[PDB]
């Protein structure tokens, strides 16, 4: 009797294992299959889906012991989708050296250590009591455990499969259970009638890949999808022209960017990276494609960071003439530089690129698009410029300047950014320092090096736009996920 929900999506994640699926496409699926110890109550106090309040979820109760540990008292009688009782053994395994942050774990869960704080091994005190802690002071543990790092996995089942096989047949405690997946096509979930919280309101949820937004909007209009993702503010005119459809959007805690393969000779030094950055007139892109709804950050700095947000920081300058000078100095010889984009996987990716191509022409640089189809992974050696995004997944400046751009992490190790020694020393400091002036001072210097080095160019915080049938009552949240608990009803 419950209605079946059909969501037209931009893509599917590479895995449904909670960490390996961290992407713009994963959380919207992963958040239904799993629960964390702590959950973000996005709509608390009438908030329009952007409240940061963290509430009990698989942890019935929790108390901070000191500056580096929290005791969690677990909800009793919670079952995983395979009938198994969720216990402290499962929570300890989820945040253990074996599964997440140990040397052997990061070979199969590659960002398990990169994204984690300085964990120490969890302590199981009893069946429903577990202490989670860091070796060094950290007032961010609650924030990590309520983020996309937090989903609790079943110990026996996950171990008997391994992270990647688990990622294709996930088992969690969440309100929807995995039914099936067809690679690069769809994922279907079904109501978990054993759920401990709000009873699921959809019989099934199907995430159907419709890579082209043009076809996705047409599918919504023709009655094929109840909700569609990854639209732009300019899609309002077509969608809202229909009385039974509407767009629903919000500013999300994500950053659209372009970055470089710094192993490539032309981008080994900061000179052309900075030239590409200074040639971009971001207010003009935000006015032309985002209806002035996207936000331009003032450095690698967001109000979401709270105590480590710097409101007085000046934004990076649009400086066409200086970009011209930097191009000439760099030795650039007019060779075409490619910019790889998987179509409009990122909302406004292709129109923003075309506007930046004209801005780059004005600076004396030839950039050409290299639009690749879904399921056609280009090799790193073929990449010069590429687009990317970073979810700003903690209310703290550590994510993602440190979690992505820090020492030993992907931008330096895979994409070859030669960060100054000073940057890597300060990344290590902000992880071990408690909230304060020294931590803020270190983030100020890290942001100055980041702006000077330009390993990536921050475009804007997107205004994420969805569209839906007016009979589907659901509000977007300020993050790259979809929340349906207490937020999905039909009629
Ligand atoms: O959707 P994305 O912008 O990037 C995804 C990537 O995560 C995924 O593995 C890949 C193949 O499926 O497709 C995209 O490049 O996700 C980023 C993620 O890469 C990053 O780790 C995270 C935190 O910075 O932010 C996401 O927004
Ligand atoms: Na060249
Ligand atoms: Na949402």
């Amino acid at each position: 009797d419950r209605r079946a929900l059909r969501i037209g999506v931009n893509g599917l994640p590479p895995s449904l294992e909670p960490i390996n699926g961290i992407s713009n496409t994963g959380p919207r699926i992963i958040n239904q299959i799993f629960d964390a110890l702590i959950r973000r109550d996005y709509f608390a106090d009438g908030a329009k889906g952007n409240n940061i309040k963290l509430v009990p979820a698989l942890a019935e109760s929790f108390e901070r012991i000191d500056d580096k540990s929290i005791r969690f008292k677990l909800r009793q009688g919670v079952k995983f989708h395979n009938g198994a009782e969720m216990t402290a053994e499962d929570v300890a395994f989820t945040f253990s050296s074996e599964r997440l942050w140990g040397d052997e774990a990061i070979k199969t869960v590659p960002n398990g250590r990169n994204f984690s704080p300085n964990w120490d091994e969890p302590v199981v005190e009893d069946k429903y009591t577990v202490v989670l802690r860091t070796k060094t002071p950290s007032y961010l543990i609650e924030k990590y455990l309520g983020s996309w790092l937090g989903p609790i996995v079943p110990k026996e089942y996950y171990k008997s499969l391994g992270a990647v096989a688990f990622g294709n047949k996930p088992i969690g405690t969440g309100p929807y259970k995995f039914r099936e997946l067809v690679a690069n096509d769809h994922v279907t979930l079904e109501a978990n009638d054993g759920y401990w919280g709000d009873k699921p309101t959809a019989s099934t949820i199907t995430y159907q890949v419709v890579a082209e937004p043009a076809t996705r909007v047409a599918g919504l209009i023709s009655g094929e999808y109840d909700i569609i993702t990854t639209l732009t503010p300019d899609d309002m005119a077509l969608v809202d022209g229909y009385s039974d459809l509407e767009t629903r959007g919000t500013l999300i805690e994500n950053l659209h960017m372009f970055t470089f393969n710094m192993n490539q000779p032309i981008f080994q030094n900061k000179t052309l990276r900075r030239a590409l950055a200074l040639a971009v007139n971001r207010p003009l892109i935000v006015e032309a494609l985002w209806k002035n709804k996207a936000s331009i950050p003032n450095g690698f700095n967001f109000p979401h960071y709270g105590a480590t947000y710097d409101p007085k920081r000046k934004p990076m300058e649009f400086n066409l003439k200086e970009a011209k000078r930097l191009v000439k100095e760099s030795g650039y010889d007019g060779t075409p530089i490619t910019y790889h984009t998987m179509g409009n996987y990122y909302a406004n990716a292709v129109p923003a690129l075309m506007m930046m191509i004209e801005m780059w022409k004005a600076a004396g640089i030839t950039v050409v698009p290299k639009i690749f189809a879904p399921g056609t992974t280009p090799k790193d050696s073929d990449i010069l410029i590429r687009n990317w995004s970073n979810g700003q997944w903690l209310t703290d400046g550590l994510t993602t300047m440190v979690s992505e751009f820090g020492p030993g992490r992907g931008v330096q190790k895979r994409w070859g950014w030669k960060a100054p020694a000073e940057f890597n020393n300060l990344c290590d400091q902000v992880a071990q320092l408690k909230d304060g002036e020294e931590r803020s001072a270190a983030f100020n210097r890290l942001r100055d090096i980041f702006e000077d080095e330009a390993p990536a160019v921050l475009m804007y915080q997107p205004y994420d736009v969805y569209a839906a049938r007016k009979d589907v009552q659901w509000s977007p949240v300020s993050f790259e996920t979809m929340e349906f608990r207490g937020n999905l009803n039909f009629k």
